[PDB]
């Protein structure tokens, strides 16, 4: 074809052997896993999608995996994140300060992937999925991260922090899957603070960006939900980062 049915990128290849792979890895490393039957798993994570149109897929799709992945995380040490994954890991990475979603064995087993079927056959679309803004948003990968995400924010007690992206035009952005599923599923019951760290992108002796307006968006809406807002910058995250492998000792 010169033309594929959708606008987005098709099935990463290989994925049923990478998500089963990734499975293995998982419960092999986490010993509160270790039980998982990964391929019990696989076909979970298959039924939501295979033979249904990827245009029609809900969270119940999803059910059957999420009891699979039914996973305990310290409640009090959870990092959320909009635009800045990479840091966000290589800061949990050091000593496993915190905790993110793909720490979980469902965001870990989906992390980086793409996938989608096709109604009424039961192959796996590796020429196109759906783009979530020109075809549609309920597809088999938007759907898994809005449902899984919302399980995670449910799961937040104490204090949760959020890595922003400071060199985005819209640091906070409502229509991330931070602003529009993690902020409104973290539980005022149990979460007493979000504290946001906004990581600079700049060269050096930039702005109090806890004054951006879209910080003072977010501040509202989470003081509204009866949630304390904190907000930090990172000026530098190179520093950062190595204070967190170092700390003290040095310039920190």
């Amino acid at each position: 074809r010169w033309r594929q049915t959708w606008s987005g990128p098709g099935t990463t290849k290989r994925f049923p052997e990478t998500v089963l792979a990734r499975c293995v890895k998982y419960t092999e490393i986490h010993p509160e896993m270790r039980h998982v039957d990964c391929q019990s798993v696989w076909d979970a994570f298959k039924g939501a999608f295979i033979s249904k149109h990827p245009c029609d897929i809900t969270e119940e799709d999803y059910q059957p995996l999420m009891k699979l992945g039914t996973q305990t995380v310290p409640c009090n040490k959870i990092l959320l994140w909009s635009r800045i994954k990479d840091l966000a890991h290589q800061f949990t990475q050091v000593q496993r300060d915190m905790f993110t979603l793909e720490d979980t064995l469902l965001g870990y087993l989906a992390d980086d992937l793409t996938w989608c079927g096709e109604f009424d056959t039961s192959k796996i679309n590796y020429q196109s999925c759906p783009d979530w803004r020109k075809d549609c948003s309920n597809n088999p990968v938007s759907v898994f991260w809005k449902t899984v995400s919302r399980r995670f924010a449910e799961a937040a007690c104490d204090v949760v922090h959020v890595m922003l992206d400071g060199s985005r035009s819209k640091i906070f952005d409502k229509d991330s899957t931070f602003g529009s599923v993690e902020v409104h599923n973290l539980q005022p019951e149990k979460v007493q603070t979000l504290e946001a760290w906004v990581i600079h992108g700049g060269r050096e002796d930039s702005r109090d960006l806890c004054q951006d307006p879209t910080i003072k968006e977010l501040e509202s809406i989470i003081s509204k939900r009866n949630i304390q807002f904190s907000c930090k910058n990172i000026y530098r995250p190179d520093k950062f980062l190595q204070c967190v492998k170092n700390p003290e000792d040095s310039s920190c």
